[PDB]
DNA sequence: CCGGTTATACTATCTGTA
DNA sequence: TACAGATAGTATAACCGG
């Protein structure tokens, strides 16, 4: 079912910024970024190592 | 302002899922996974080129 | 009892068919 | 071109925890 989070006015305008300039939606954009934050997590997680 | 995110039940389940892996809430997921979005964007700003 | 997160709900805009 | 439906967003309410 559709999601409601609570974020600030100016994450808000950065997110649907770059949701603009990427050429998605903002349910694509969080499919993307929710996934893109397990390839960042992996990657932050080894180079640390 | 608040955020609509049109999830269905399969993506809805595998985002609450890295969720609890990280130990946050949904909303603190959406803060930290669009400021992950942005450090995996500086890198693709520099390693792109 | 008071907030915050979360889901429902209504409304508006875009799109596709007649 | 006009109308109806479908989808997305703002808006509103409900339940749980401190």
């Amino acid at each position: 079912m559709k999601t409601a989070i609570s974020l600030p006015d100016e994450t808000f305008d950065r997110v649907s910024r770059r949701a603009s300039e990427l050429g998605m939606s903002r349910s694509e954009f969080f499919t993307k970024a929710a996934q893109r934050y397990l390839h960042e997590l992996d990657a932050q997680l080894l180079t640390g190592q």
